[PDB]
């Protein structure tokens, strides 16, 4: 079959050595030869497949050897085929190798780890651009064991978040376990493995999605201002040809993009000056590849975008929806009834990813947007002012704020949080976060209070002290929990909250318990309640076994919940619990 390159995808914190791993993978030299044709594309390196046998030589010793592909491109960073996640040997999984594999795991993609830094084992006697297991079997015992204790015990940190996983030579299922290769960015050891491994993983097991199609499938990784064509696009082309002229359609920072290509440039192999970039201009591009687009009408073009090509049968205005449906899929992220905060990001990927974590932070998100912030964009936030001055706050990423929007906001008051690294950006808006709940919370007597719905199997008391005995139907019933009826004046026909009092103490078979459950028990749980402030409802005359109890939930006791001494312990179904609750309550 007719197949392209697979591209490859390459994370780590450069602490494991990941941008030193690319820089030796990238290399011409190796063991008795050079790898030739190693060519940089935009936004990413491209491998000639004559440039991979020559890279993994060497691994004829172990391997039988196929080369299906045209080539290999690397991007250093599902358009990726395969991910490689370079783990350093020496310190196992860290906290962002976590995230980078809940990540992966979330997205599906598949992916190998680059088990980097074996340089460092102590007494470790390199053999340079060999092949692992070669360097490997010339080691002494020490180096072995040490190898060994450091693997096996990654291997334990692997499977404790769920993968299965194995050195990629004793790996019996390669579509399902994770494979590991041990690498060197120093030395060039492991690096044949891993090129030969990247082509055993995609060759023949992926094939269906690198047959070459005719149909364009491209990707606008970046947007940038170039010297003599104003703004252009640097995409990844998975598929297709992409030609000059082509009629090209994308997302924009204020809707759809529609132009035609100007010009197809990649980088000019050995530029006269350092400091002025000059390209090579093709007429057209075959994926797969690494392109600069120049084109009118792209300064507004957004990064993660797809890139269609309006072709004869297709209709324009139709394709035009087509690549704005990645940003209306994240406009499902809003806030529907009313309002909370506002986002801006640089990229579809960046946006994504504030939702995201602002989805779990439970913080509501007003409106979204792409691109420079403007007086506009700072007066939605305004709008906050009144009704919850918590959220006159905009969340930036990587965005310039204009000079009369920063004016502007310091003039109305509205918290502006910007950023050029995510991290950052994320951890100083929940240090924000957490002095405002430390703030406010010393106001009511009771902090947070986790939702219950109970169903009366009996009264043991009727007052001084109501004793109730129920059932819990949902949630998770706790000491100081306040429990109220909810019924209907008919008089007025208003719903009103009708307060028994708080859990001092819960026993089930007459046995002290702190907290009980949906499911916990079956026979039924003793409640002992605290008087309220004013008269307790009166059982019988006011409030009887036919009324459904709940805990008292207010706006505030929501609030309070989102802490992080409290959110941990809120499982899904008690978030969700909580909105059926507001209803109840009306709570907006």
């Amino acid at each position: 079959k007719d197949l392209r390159s697979p591209i490859c995808c390459i994370l780590g914190h450069v602490d494991t050595g990941k941008t030193k791993l690319l820089d030796k993978i990238r290399q011409t030299n190796v063991q008795g030869g050079e790898a030739g044709g190693i060519t940089q594309q935009i936004g990413a390196t491209y491998f000639p497949i004559d440039a991979i046998k020559a890279k993994t030589k060497v691994m004829a010793e172990y391997e039988k050897q196929t080369f299906d592909v045209p080539g290999l491109l690397v991007i250093d960073t599902s358009l990726c085929n395969i991910a490689i996640l370079v783990i350093d040997i020496m310190h196992g999984l860290e906290q962002q190798t976590i995230e980078s594999i809940k990540l992966l795991r979330d997205r599906k993609a598949p992916f190998v780890v680059a088990l980097n830094k074996i340089d460092r084992l102590y007494d470790w006697k390199a053999i340079p651009n060999n092949s692992f297991r070669d360097s490997f079997a010339k080691q002494s015992r020490a180096v072995q064991e040490e190898f060994q204790s450091r693997y096996s015990k990654i291997q334990l940190e692997l499977a404790e978040q769920g993968l299965n996983s194995e050195l990629y030579f004793q790996n019996k299922n390669m579509s399902k376990y994770v494979s590991i290769v041990p690498t060197s960015a120093v030395t060039g050891e492991g690096v044949p493995d891993l090129l030969w491994l990247l082509l055993e993983l995609t060759q023949k097991r992926m094939s269906k999605q690198l047959m070459y199609l005719s149909h364009v499938e491209a990707t606008i990784l970046e947007v940038k201002v170039v010297e003599g064509f104003g703004t252009t696009i640097d995409v990844i082309l998975s598929n297709g040809y992409l030609r000059e002229g082509d009629r090209i359609v994308l997302c924009g920072m204020n809707g759809p993009i529609v132009t035609n290509i100007r010009a197809l440039l990649t980088p000019q192999p050995l530029r006269e000056l350092r400091l002025k970039s000059e390209y090579v201009h093709h007429k057209e591009v075959k994926a797969a590849l690494g392109v600069k687009i120049a084109a009118n009408d792209l300064e507004k073009a957004v990064s993660g975008s797809r890139l269609l090509v309006v072709g004869p049968e297709d209709d324009e205005d139709e394709l035009m929806d087509d690549v704005m449906d990645d940003l209306t899929g994240l406009l499902d992220s809003v806030d529907t009834t009313g309002k909370g905060v506002v986002v801006q990001a640089s990229t579809l990927g960046s946006l994504e990813a504030l939702l995201d974590f602002l989805k779990d932070m439970k913080i509501p998100v007003m409106s979204i947007g792409l691109g420079p912030v403007y007086k506009r964009d700072v007066m939605k936030a305004s709008t906050m002012l009144e009704k919850a001055p918590e959220y006159a706050v905009m969340l930036c990423f990587d965005v310039k704020v204009d000079k009369e929007a920063e004016q502007y906001a310091e003039q109305e008051g509205i918290k502006i949080f910007n950023a050029d690294v995510i991290y950052h950006l994320f951890d100083s808006f929940t240090a924000y976060q957490e002095k405002l709940l430390e703030e406010r919370r010393k106001d009511f007597l009771d902090y947070a209070i986790f939702p219950c719905v109970l169903q009366t199997l009996q009264i043991i008391n009727k007052r001084g002290p109501m004793i109730i005995g129920v059932d819990v139907l949902e949630g998770t019933l706790r000491v100081g929990t306040p429990i109220c009826a909810v019924k209907t004046d008919p008089t007025t026909k208003e719903r009103q909250t009708l307060i028994l009092g708080k859990v001092i103490s819960l026993e089930i078979n007459h046995q002290p318990v702190q907290e009980v459950k949906k499911g916990q028990t079956a026979a039924g749980v003793a409640v002992r309640l605290e008087d309220p402030s004013g008269q307790q409802p009166i059982w019988g005359r006011h409030v009887d076994e036919n009324d459904t109890l709940y805990s008292l939930v207010s706006r505030r006791s929501i609030d309070t919940l989102k802490d992080k001494a409290f959110r941990d312990q809120v499982a899904r179904s008690d978030w969700l619990l909580l909105k059926k609750l507001k209803v109840v309550f009306g709570i907006e």
